[PDB]
């Protein structure tokens, strides 16, 4: 397809259900060569296996909370792959109280620290990390939700780290465009994933954008995926610096001012 | 490709220049069937040889500004299609003075009367006459440019115009979302075009977003149509009411700081 | 107060409830001298009475459909004021079907027109007629409304009116700011007036913003006025082309995803 | 004035040219009773003064990296005054290489950490530690810049910074409105302050913006402080969850696309 060639790397791909479990398919789809992220000796086995339905054994642990293994993962990369054609950086995290209840409740120094060094600053962290070995017209993405420009109940924290990382998505754009590299996100709708459970009413919010976004209906890692494949290819090389919402919509509107039907 | 078996109705194919040849040109190579539409009788014979170099002999007359044409439009496309997949608006217009010099000293009532009718009007109108024939999973598109989202020298009132050509956007996501038809449109950067020639000052655009963009080069026809393709086919579903920039990554930077190097 | 010595013409006082009469009240309690436009000779009386209670004996007719009446306008206030410093747009219009039920099935070319003609265009028309008797810090103010940026039910057709509003204070800005003058605008929050009564669900709407918004309340023609005073002020003279959210800040959340507690 | 009988306390008074004793001036004037806080024992002498020509006693130590001093400030400041109106973030930093140069060359994650944990993170945690003796209709309000929007040379992290620091406006406007209390941010334009130091290129953007912006001049800190003023006062009570630009409406516009005229 349209990705024949290159050699994409994809962080979080936790389950089958995870965003970047989707992203992979497609990428695959369209021709893609495959090398995936772990973290933790623990879930070695599992990812693994992911990258074996995907046609590849390259595989490299990588928490992002560690300088170390951020260099270790480029310098092991380097060794199966002369350069790099892809990177989505599909991960987050925030401790539990970040993102349940009030926003000032859960709301402390380290909470913070911790949310915006996972969720933000390992992103153009990755970047710099594997700018030796990123090609020319490479393309590198990553994930963030609408809770970045508007509040969100129970979002709370993660809504400050993403509107960081949507920043570091302009800056480096333009640090990496001279050299040719493209850097953009995808604004996703609410998916039932993992991660998902960590926000409470997070049910709540999967049905409200079913009834309120114009297509009337939620998106899937398919959807997500497929948008990922594109950015990531040639076909986007007009497009850079960009968060591209596939949320159905839902940012668009304001919806569910029916009162009690 | 990706648009196997879509049939797509293009307007705007002026030259071999225009954004429209762009869009077809992608359209065509992802597999899509095209058809065209073209702006007075005298034009037919330039138009039907482009839709013949796009494997096409559907061409239908539609002057905008005129309820009749758009409604035998699809009265006459309907005789050759049963149903419509995809919808390019790629056509405007703004008398020379509104779009020249200062915004106030180009105002007048007929200026901004004519420059909203055919630059944004057209769109939804567009849209509500093609709905009978529209299939569920159809998609629309039309261009906007950045003056809708800052002020630009010159632009003046199409800027105006376009602002509310993107607002139609997001009116018609929620309006066709229900059946299933998305809504989108591309804010393309600079390109030397026909229309582009009412622009004084386009030249000096074009430099500074070549000089300027994080990318460091300005857009091609082929950069808007490959995300023309893109937006049109099912790879985008999970994506309405959205304006996806195609310019480099100029929207997202404040440039030209640098004070004679 | 702080608009002492200050001639501002109010147009779209309409009512008690007018959002154009919470302006000029908070604009007569700093210290402004005010003049009252008003639409056909039968409501000359009303506004008449208006002005009186305002301390204000001039008013003059100013349908903005009309071209001599634009003129005229200022042609009458001018033999009065020899200059202007303030202007408020707070006035708008769209035909019944342009703003209820489906936005296409109210789209007519008509309906397109004159919302746009007096809702949008009318601000810029003003502005342009103004200019010749306007002093160097003068300040112009329009009230837009968070259709513009994002799709409500409803409101249709006016959103994309308002969007080209909201535009026209950007080139507007530019146009006249060399000179001095600023142009701003407040996106009012839902506020029972008559022209309220054109949006079914309205009341819906109302009741939303009041349950969602940060401050769990309404807005009021006081607030809106208040922010108007402001804004007319040289307290705002580092402020120009600027949409200034007065909605107790319910454009920047996503709310009512309760599930039905 | 319009801000008799209010307390409020203000951070980031450094020098005679800080946007902190713009915003004091401002409100002094208008009638607020005002305190102050100051960065290590070594300026507790300047402050003291500063705070004199403000007709004040009221200083306190708060270095922001310092859950004590937080919570010190809020007991000792809660000894002198029953409750608190009005509180002004006008403090930050960076490190020297994470403002200069390219965006990735000075990217650490130390850089990241101290950016965000200074110039985002202290102002909710600011406004936590302040929740208890703040009072129902209290106002709190930060200082941003354009550069959380745009990349804008060598802001580079501190734009990150600044646009978590914008979401932050929105949480906690979200988490203290129930309660009554509003927040706000001031976008200012480029002023030069002591904090402007660590931006080379700051006197060539400062040119650019006075070239360039509607009204062809910079802001001043009488500017920003008359629009901090408008923001703590009631005038403003319709108003939360806002990011207001006071920088002569450059933010809005696509300026220098002269070319050497
Ligand atoms: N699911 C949604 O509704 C939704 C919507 C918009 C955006 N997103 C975003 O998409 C991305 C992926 O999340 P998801 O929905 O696929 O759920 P997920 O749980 O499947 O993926 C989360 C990933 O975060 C990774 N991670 C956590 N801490 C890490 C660390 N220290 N180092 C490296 N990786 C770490 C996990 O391993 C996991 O793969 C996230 O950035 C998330 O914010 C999710
Ligand atoms: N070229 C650029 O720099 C640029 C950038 C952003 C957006 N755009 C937009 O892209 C679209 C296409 O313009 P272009 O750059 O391809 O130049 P173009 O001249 O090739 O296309 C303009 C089209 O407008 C059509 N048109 C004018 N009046 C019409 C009417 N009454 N009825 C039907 N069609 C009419 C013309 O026939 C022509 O096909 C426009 O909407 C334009 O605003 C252009
Ligand atoms: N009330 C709200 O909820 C709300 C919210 C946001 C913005 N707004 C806007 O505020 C402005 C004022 O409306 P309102 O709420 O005060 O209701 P209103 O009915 O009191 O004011 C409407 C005004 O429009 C004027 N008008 C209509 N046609 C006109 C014409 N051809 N020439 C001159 N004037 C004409 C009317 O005379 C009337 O004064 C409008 O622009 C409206 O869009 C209202
Ligand atoms: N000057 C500009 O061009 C401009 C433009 C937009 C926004 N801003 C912002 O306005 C605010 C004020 O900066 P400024 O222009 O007045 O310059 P400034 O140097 O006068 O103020 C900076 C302040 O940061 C304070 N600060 C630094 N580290 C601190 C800490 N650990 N704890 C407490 N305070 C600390 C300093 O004491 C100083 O008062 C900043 O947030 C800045 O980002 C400035
Ligand atoms: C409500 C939408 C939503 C957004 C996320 O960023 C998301 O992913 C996370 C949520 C909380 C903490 C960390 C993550 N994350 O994987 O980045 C999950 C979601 F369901
Ligand atoms: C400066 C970028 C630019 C934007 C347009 O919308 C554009 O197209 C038009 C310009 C003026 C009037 C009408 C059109 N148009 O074809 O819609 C050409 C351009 F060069
Ligand atoms: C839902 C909020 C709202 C917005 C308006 O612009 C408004 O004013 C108008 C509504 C429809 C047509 C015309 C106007 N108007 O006075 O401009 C009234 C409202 F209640
Ligand atoms: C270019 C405009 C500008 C923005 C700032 O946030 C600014 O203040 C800082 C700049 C760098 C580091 C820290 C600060 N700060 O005081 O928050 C100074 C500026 F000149």
């Amino acid at each position: 397809g349209f990705l024949d060639g290159k050699r994409i790397l994809l962080t979080g791909l936790l389950s089958n259900r995870s965003i970047a479990y989707g992203i992979a398919k497609a990428c695959k789809r369209e021709g893609a060569e495959l090398a995936f992220t772990y973290v933790g000796d623990r879930f070695k086995d599992r990812i693994t296996e992911f990258a074996a339905e995907f046609g590849s054994e390259l595989v490299f642990p990588c928490d992002v909370a560690d300088d170390a293994q951020i260099d270790a993962l480029f310098a092991s990369l380097k060794t199966h792959w002369d350069s790099l054609d892809g990177l989505v950086h599909s991960i987050g995290f925030a401790p539990r109280e970040a993102i349940a209840g009030d926003f000032l409740d859960g709301l402390t120094r380290e909470n913070f620290r911790i949310a915006h060094d996972i969720s933000a600053y390992s992103f153009p962290a990755l970047a710099k990390a594997a700018l030796p070995m990123l090609s020319d017209d490479a393309s590198l993405l990553t994930l963030s939700y609408l809770g970045a420009e508007r509040a969100i109940p129970n979002y709370n924290t993660m809504g400050l780290a993403k509107a960081a990382l949507e920043a570091s998505v302009r800056y480096l754009a333009v640090s990496l465009g001279a050299k040719g590299v493209r850097v953009n996100a995808i604004s996703a709708g609410p998916i039932k994933t993992l991660a998902a459970s960590g926000i409470k009413s997070f049910g709540k919010i999967l049905d409200f954008v079913e009834s309120n976004s114009p297509l009337k209906r939620n998106v899937t890692i398919e959807q997500v995926g497929n948008a990922g494949a594109f950015l990531l290819s040639d076909l986007a090389s007009g497009v850079t610096a960009e968060v591209m919402h596939v949320d159905s919509g839902f940012n668009a509107v304001v919806g569910g001012m029916a009162g009690l039907e």
